[PDB]
């Protein structure tokens, strides 16, 4: 791909708010152009050093959170950090709880997700004439999962330890109603806008991607309903734990993905038709 | 917003079928143009005078029910409404029964809805650069639903006092897998196709919006299976307890909803980022 | 419609694999182009002969499996087969399993589908000015899932006689979360990617449509979860039993599907308003 500036490569993506980055750490910060076939990424992506480990930060709802989770390019995000080389893809995401034990201000860790999106026009990369079915039985890199929940515990966080995130489409939050099917029905842990199809399309370009969720609400189910306010409110409250984490485990993503746990790193394998 | 003819203003919106506009109580009554950035709402806009209350009338379908739900353009019928500065709309929307004592011909005020759409293109007004997340667990303008609880009771019709309306795609009806998650699985009371997104534009929009739903159908679980000309024909065979209905309500909304019964309202105070 | 060569017609479609196509078999075959108002058909539909029946083969995913089941024109493939006078479809479709009764290499006549899809697009012919709601309680044509599985008896095949597929979105495969949605909370047998809207098209444009299914896989049910090269291996290797039933029950439509045990064949007399 062609990179302004050129020859920009790196090693580790990290995917969230643009408050994530911290510019008293990260060496020799560079904004980049990565072109894509789809269009801009959600911000430039900068790309700079922690601990010699080479990190791609993208926030994908740009920086001042501009683009809500049904407007993100996701295909050109995913794609922009291919080209950069990453293998390692960290999301940082605020999600609401669907049970009590999973509190505000907890980290969780998730294993499974339910796409409940709509309204994302395109779900792949794979449009033909190759068909490409990734299995997504397990859908997030188990050697990633592992690395946030020692990282939290090393730390002192709450981090739960397994989650079924419902992603559902918004931008407006869910009824009683879906919610009551979400909790109850789906028995789902956590809840968010913005997984799918960002998920998907990580396990088809072969990175190692899992999510570092902060529960910021428990939606319908408190006193008063989750708003937007309370979970921007909440997640900066948290973010400077969230931090702590992504510095913790950086350093510790030099090396590569361990294949035995990493559903996705010879996803296409056996995908392609 | 630009009208012609210009400087056309009303309080209160109904969307429905164009039966439901009577050309016998209306005063004054005007077709209007109202711009919109999405371009043409559904029909003329027939804004005039109930009691004193100015109204404005949208048929979603257009007249002659020209326009299947998943075609109609929400966005362009509700910044129409909204730039004529109505405070309430009333939808009538036909609607599948899913319980025995949900009858046929009977009115029902829901409460809740479960969206199974997934086509409707914009599900939102906010797009970005600002995000707006609006609070729906609670949906509807309990104002509203009161008032036409009230209405119905003192007119001496059976108005079912809550119900979860299942939104699906359509045009074609549920099969009867589907039907019996909509019913045992998610225990639903009605079943429609045009509810979302018109709820979640209407609650950007701090609308005070309600639906007086009326059962045609047994959707798969009468002898015979649902048809449009089923829905058509009950439909029309209550239009004027419909009317009755509205033209009742209506004069009693000559002031504000209340703020602390009207969940939408003030939806922006907390929504946007 | 126009034809390129001009005046074909043809009396049943065969919808599935380019490897159901058997030069041995049938008679005169022509490679046609039929127009259609929304572009072009998955690939040539091959028209010819087969024991006096006149049949009409496309395969949905192109020659060579070059289109996805999100990127198929479902609304070009159905109208195409219409405009040619088909009055029977055949779909063959590789299916997987939620159930361990129904195993790989066995045929299944589903009789229900629950549609999780939502990105294609299109669900209906019918955008406006008419508007069109066919019912779809019982969504495939009895008198054509009855032939095949006195077909499939006949020669001594398992061939289960009903079934809930469940459709969902794809490319990429289920996550055990959902997999367990689909099994255990929707109660559905099998599941695939292609189904729909391909059976709502069928519907509306009034022909008798039934799916052979062919189970390739468990999903994410056995030791390993499905891949793509495990659904095309399976199904490569099963092909042959499809085709022994296709070249029997074709034989047997040389006549009309029988109304009384046809959903969809005057769907439309009570489905438009
Ligand atoms: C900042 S408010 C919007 C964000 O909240 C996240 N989120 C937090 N709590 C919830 C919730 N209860 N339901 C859905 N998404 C939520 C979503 O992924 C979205 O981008
Ligand atoms: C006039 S036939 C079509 C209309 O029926 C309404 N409706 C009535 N009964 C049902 C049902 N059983 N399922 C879905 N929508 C229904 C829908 O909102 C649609 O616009
Ligand atoms: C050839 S691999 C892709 C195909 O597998 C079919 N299919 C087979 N098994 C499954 C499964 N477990 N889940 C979904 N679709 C499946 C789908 O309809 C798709 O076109």
């Amino acid at each position: 791909e062609i990179t302004r500036p050129p020859g920009v490569r790196a090693h580790v993506g990290v995917i969230g708010g643009s408050g994530l980055y911290d510019p008293g750490i990260v060496e020799n910060p560079v904004e980049v152009k990565v072109s894509t076939p789809y269009g801009n990424p959600s911000d430039f992506i900068v790309v700079g050093d922690v601990a010699g480990v080479k990190v791609a930060f993208l926030p994908r709802h740009g920086r001042g959170h501009r683009i809500p989770p049904h407007a993100i390019n996701y295909r050109a995000n995913i794609w922009a950090l291919k080209a950069l080389g990453v293998k390692w893809v960290i999301s940082v995401s605020a999600v609401g709880s669907l049970r009590e034990d999973y509190r505000p201000g907890d980290f969780v860790v998730p294993d499974q997700f339910i796409d409940m999106t709509k309204n994302r026009r395109h779900y792949t990369f794979y449009d033909g004439p190759v068909t490409v079915h990734v299995s997504m039985a397990d859908p997030f890199c188990e050697d990633l999962r592992q690395r946030l929940i020692d990282s939290g515990r090393r730390l002192g966080y709450t981090v739960h330890e397994r989650g079924t995130y419902v992603c559902i489409e918004g931008p407006r939050f869910s009824t009683r109603a879906e919610s009551r099917v979400w909790k109850d029905v789906f028995k789902a842990d956590i809840i968010g806008m913005t997984l799918v199809p960002e998920i998907n399309l990580a396990c088809e370009a072969q990175l190692c991607y899992a999510t570092l969720a902060m529960v910021t609400d428990y939606d319908v189910w408190a006193d008063r309903p989750v708003t937007a306010e309370e979970v921007e409110r909440v997640m900066i409250s948290n973010v400077e734990r969230a931090r702590r984490m992504l510095y913790d485990v950086i350093p510790k993503l030099a090396g590569e993905p361990e294949l035995e746990r990493c559903s996705c790193c010879r996803a296409l394998d056996t995908a392609a038709i």
